């Protein structure tokens, strides 16, 4: 059958459901309603930055449709909505004056979403900062940071905390880490051979530090000012793709386990353990800043649920140690990745290149958290796979492939929890077609259609599939 015996029974009770989008991705309005404009704002108007010099100026506008979207989420049988908010669109200049159309826009949002009986889920920071922050303070690479985003994420607390349970600070900090200051391709676009200036050996240890600090100090002032009275909780959102030995050797799997602790040990361990990674400590050395006992006590416990993205997984081959010049958070894991064993891939590929189809890496990911860092609670904040441009619109809707993609990582999921991990939820990335970052409007990860031309909205089986599975 093709839900494949998954339903709402095959999960445990009250076990929650949902899809995720993030504000630049999917609002549009971006220089209007009061919005300031963010890094990517700037990023996605300049020449060659974005396929096709797209950017999200009206991306899905859903800031004008969201009820009709809101609408589509419960006929499709979801429990909840990961979305969030756009920090500049709430602060023009990322402080100071608050912008109360931005604010009305979100209280409209998280209104409806009750009304229909969908629980909201909200990110605060979804690689989007103010670019006044960018350009005054040096955004993530200043330690002032936490200061700022404290203030942010108190107004917000404020503002909605009486009606959002469920927070999340950061999406996804390692990709800010490695693509805006490692590889330098995503905004402030900075490296060591940059025309912005970087250095990829040193400034993606420090910002990852700032988010882990910022995170730290938001949660901080959730507890001390706003817990009593609004009773929520807030996690972090984490990527972690899969690494699997390529073989039994040592050396093999030494490099998997290498690039588990760089990947997501550089943030769980913090988070779970109060340090970071023993590896990242013997072999980035110096790069690494240190916490000192009263932060890593701040850090350490401060997720109350930890959001994975789980994509992909790849191969992992080893070597032995070296002693090496420093050149990038990417060259200090020491590993080779490989795509195939035995010659046979390790899956098919999605639009994106990076994004193997292998379900398995659900269960590696799951049971590796679970038996590493003392079972915490996880949540499942993102897993989807894309398309690519110029289809038809019959053909994005006859999804087949993701429809496959869903049953079997669920079902490799449902193996992870029915062994014991502690899964409270899984989202569905995403619920709308959008813009993609670089790929623009080439990649196409929803399980709604979305026309670029027209903007209508069409679900695709892969939303029927969900609409099947979650009947209650
Ligand atoms: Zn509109």
């Amino acid at each position: 059958n093709w839900l494949g015996g998954l339903s709402r029974a095959a999960f445990p009770k009250r076990f929650v459901f949902g899809t995720v989008t993030s504000a630049y991705q999917v609002e549009g309005m971006a220089a209007s309603g009061g919005r300031g404009p963010s890094i990517w704002d700037a990023f996605a108007h300049t020449p060659g930055n974005v396929a096709g010099n797209q950017n999200g100026d009206v991306a899905t506008d859903q800031y004008h449709r969201y009820k009709e979207d809101v609408n589509l989420m419960k006929s499709l049988n979801f429990d909840a909505y990961r979305f969030s908010i756009s920090w500049s669109r709430i602060f023009p200049d990322g402080e100071g004056r608050v912008n109360q159309e931005g604010v009305a826009y979100y209280n409209n949002l998280i209104n409806y979403l009750l009304q229909k009986g969908i629980t909201p889920y909200v990110n605060l920071y979804h690689y989007d900062l103010p670019l006044a922050l960018e350009k005054k303070y040096g955004g993530w690479l200043n330690a002032k940071m936490a200061d700022l985003f404290t203030e942010y994420a108190d107004f917000c607390f404020k503002t909605f905390g009486n009606r959002v349970k469920h927070w999340f600070t950061f999406n996804e900090p390692r990709i800010v880490a490695l693509l805006g200051y490692d590889q330098g391709t995503n905004p402030p676009k900075r490296c060591t051979k940059c025309a912005a200036g970087g250095n990829s050996a040193t400034e993606p240890y420090i910002v990852a530090h700032n988010f882990l600090l910022s995170h730290a100090a938001a949660v901080a002032r959730y507890r001390t000012k706003y817990q009593a009275a609004q009773q929520g909780k807030v996690g972090i959102v984490l990527d972690f793709n899969w690494y699997e030995a390529l073989s039994n050797s040592t050396e093999d799997q030494a490099a998997a386990q290498r690039a588990r602790d760089f990947h997501i040990g550089w943030y769980l361990d913090p988070l779970i353990n109060g340090h970071y990674p023993q590896i990242m400590q013997d072999l980035v050395k110096d790069r690494l800043p240190k916490f000192t006992p009263e932060q890593a006590r701040l850090v350490k416990g401060s997720a109350d649920y930890i959001g994975i993205n789980q994509y992909t997984a790849s191969y992992m081959k080893g070597q032995q140690l070296m002693q090496q010049t420093p050149t990038s958070y990417s060259a200090d894991w020491q590993v080779t990745y490989v795509f195939a064993k035995n010659g046979k891939p390790i899956g098919p590929q999605a639009n994106s290149n990076w994004l193997y189809i292998v379900p398995w890496g659900m269960y590696g990911c799951v049971n590796y958290i679970k038996q590493k860092y003392g079972n915490p609670t996880v949540v499942i904040t993102g897993n989807g796979m894309d398309q690519p441009a110029n289809l038809s619109r019959d053909q994005y809707l006859r999804d087949t492939t993701r429809v496959h993609f869903y049953r079997s990582y669920l079902t490799q999921l449902k193996k992870a929890i029915d062994e014991g991990a502690n899964v409270a939820g899984y989202f569905a990335w995403s619920l709308l077609d959008n813009f993609e970052w670089l790929s623009g409007y080439t990649s196409k990860f929803g399980i709604v259609y979305v026309d670029f031309n027209t903007l209508e909205r069409h679900p695709k089986a892969s939303a029927y599939w969900f609409r099947d599975m979650l009947k209650h």
